[PDB]
């Protein structure tokens, strides 16, 4: 006879955006529990490109090191080619060297990185450990004034048990069950596109393309993205439907004759959707549970990474004591304008490519065809069709004007933005000092800073004041104070401490 399980966050599901969440959480000391329904295992991969932010962030919890190194071949090309068909003729590409070679990236010191989903999920639950229960379905809650009770089926046994959390995050996905079971409505912003996804092995693929190969096939027969998942003969079809059979499909794209055996062929259906509201009470939606985006640039997934950094932050305060009552309200502030926005950004994407179409003798041979495909080619890089690939302010723009921050592409440590990267030394960057509690950065006079200390301890604010000597930082940050938030984006900056003190400190927390 088991007795009620009490943790004080329960994660439902254990995808990447909860195991994200589990991981913010771990790192800042919280309890809290993962509960997944299936096994845990992966059959085929949904994701595999990891965004600079979100391995910023894994650079934060610790895994970015696994991530890189998990299998992606250092020397895999990581170029966008459109081609007529694969091994066929080559009508543009996008030249983005390798994991090995390429340069290191000026304004971060985490470049994107490729991770199919067979290798991040074994790697996030390697991470998460015990605290992460696979074949366990979450069957029902109740939200109770100071908790919530949830029942859970034991898919393995086939015993139920009860979990009573102070916040229930739901991270169930984008049909969350748990989003229809508060009420709440996520209208489509786009129509439905269905596509057909076909994971396919062809071992010497990549041996018979060489250079020639690339992370990105944009076919064009009749148009659509065919993807090398794991650099190691593992690819994967995407067709949008709107039927042949599976391996003619492959066969049809792949100019080469080798082994090509199509492993699945599933379907997916694309709703954009954001939630009219990401929380009822105790009870939050996170990841595609509360905004579904186009996969086009990974922005997506990334997008749920970041949004469950930012409730991570804002649920570990509350539960500390230290966050005003509305802090936990500004996750909705801050987070959705960042999806109903940002929702456009990815359609934007896939509309370009949606409407591009195909001109005849673009297969030929004879220099007329040659000449035809330089054409598709100035067109294309006209389209901008290069900025799917390459677009940094997507990925850390997005500035924050909300009720806790002290309103006043390019890294800008203006408010509410992501403070920007610079190297303290050849191993730690001026991220590695976020992540904790609030970081007052002073560059030169530390005159004024006692007060602002005693200020946070008035509050039990955590705080962490650093000093730093270094001109170039300085003039990167362009002020000569900066406050920055438990998730690595500026509060408040200026080169003169404001007067009401107790006035910046219960903003910035959620309690003016
Ligand atoms: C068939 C399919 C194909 C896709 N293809 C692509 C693609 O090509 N590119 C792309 O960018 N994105 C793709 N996606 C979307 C992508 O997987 C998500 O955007 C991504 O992983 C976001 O993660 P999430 O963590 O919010 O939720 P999800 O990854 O959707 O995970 C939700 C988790 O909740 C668990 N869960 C649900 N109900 C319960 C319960 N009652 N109790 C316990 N656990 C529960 C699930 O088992 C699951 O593991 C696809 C999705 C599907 C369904
Ligand atoms: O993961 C994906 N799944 C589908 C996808 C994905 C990605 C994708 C993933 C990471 C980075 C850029 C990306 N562009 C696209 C994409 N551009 C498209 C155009 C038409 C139809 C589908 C896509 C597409
Ligand atoms: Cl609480």
């Amino acid at each position: 006879m088991n007795a009620p399980i009490e943790t004080d966050v329960l994660i439902l599901g254990g995808g990447p955006v909860g195991m994200a969440l589990a991981l913010d959480l771990a790192h800042r000391q919280v309890g809290h529990l993962v509960v997944e329904q299936t096994d845990g295992t992966i059959t085929h991969p949904r994701v595999g490109t990891i965004g600079p932010r979100s391995m910023e962030l894994f650079r934060r919890w610790g895994v970015a090191k696994q991530i890189r190194t998990a299998g992606w071949p250092g020397d895999h090309p990581l170029d966008a080619a459109w081609v007529t068909r694969v091994g066929g003729h080559e009508v543009y590409r996008i030249p983005l060297g390798t994991a090995d070679t390429r340069a290191t990236p000026e304004h971060t010191p985490e470049p994107d990185a490729i991770c199919p989903q067979h290798w991040l999920a074994p790697l996030l639950a390697e991470a998460v450990g015990e605290r992460l229960r696979t074949r366990s379905r979450l069957d029902s809650f109740e939200q109770r004034d100071d908790h919530v009770r949830a029942t859970i089926t034991d898919l393995r046994t086939g015993a139920t048990r009860a979990v009573h959390a102070r916040y229930l995050v739901a991270c169930d996905g984008a049909s969350s069950p748990t989003r229809k079971a508060l009420g709440i409505d996520a209208p489509p912003r786009h129509r439905t596109q269905v596509f057909r996804n076909i994971l396919f092995r062809a071992p010497e693929l990549r041996s018979l393309l060489g250079e020639r190969a690339a992370l990105f096939f944009f076919l064009m027969l009749l148009r659509f993205p065919l993807r090398a998942l794991d650099g190691r003969g593992l690819y994967r079809l995407t067709v949008g439907v709107d039927t042949m059979d599976s391996f003619e499909l492959v066969r049809r794209a792949v100019a080469f004759d080798t082994e090509i055996e199509v492993l699945s062929d599933s379907e997916w259906h694309l709703t954009h959707r954001v939630a009219d509201s990401f929380s009822a009470g105790r009870v939050f939606l996170t990841g595609d549970a509360a905004h579904t985006l186009s996969p086009s640039g990974g922005f997506g997934m990334n997008t749920g990474i970041g949004s469950a950094a930012d409730l991570g932050w804002k649920l570990a305060a509350t539960l500390r004591g230290w966050a005003g009552p509305g802090l936990l309200a500004t996750y909705e502030e801050e987070r959705r304008p960042v999806a109903i926005t940002s929702l456009e950004e990815a359609n934007v994407n896939l509309r370009r490519t949606m409407d591009r179409e195909l001109p005849p003798g673009l297969h030929d041979d004879g220099p007329r065809g040659e000449r035809i495909r330089a054409a598709v080619a100035e067109k294309l890089e006209r389209s901008g069709a290069r900025r799917e690939f390459d677009a940094p302010g997507i990925h850390f723009g997005h500035t924050y004007r909300s009720s806790i921050v002290c309103g006043e592409w390019r890294p800008s440590a203006r408010p509410g933005a992501r403070a920007p990267h610079a190297w303290l030394t050849p191993t730690t960057s001026t991220l590695d000092l976020f992540g904790r509690g609030f970081v007052l950065l002073s560059f030169g006079t530390t005159d004024g800073v006692e007060a602002v200390t005693r200020a946070f301890a008035d509050r039990h604010v955590p705080l962490e004041t650093v000093t730093c000597h270094a001109p170039e930082i300085h003039a990167l940050y362009e002020r000569a104070h900066v406050l920055v938030r438990p998730d690595g984006h500026v509060a408040w900056r200026g080169d003169h401490l404001p007067a009401e003190l107790g006035g910046l400190v219960d903003k910035v927390r959620g309690a003016a």
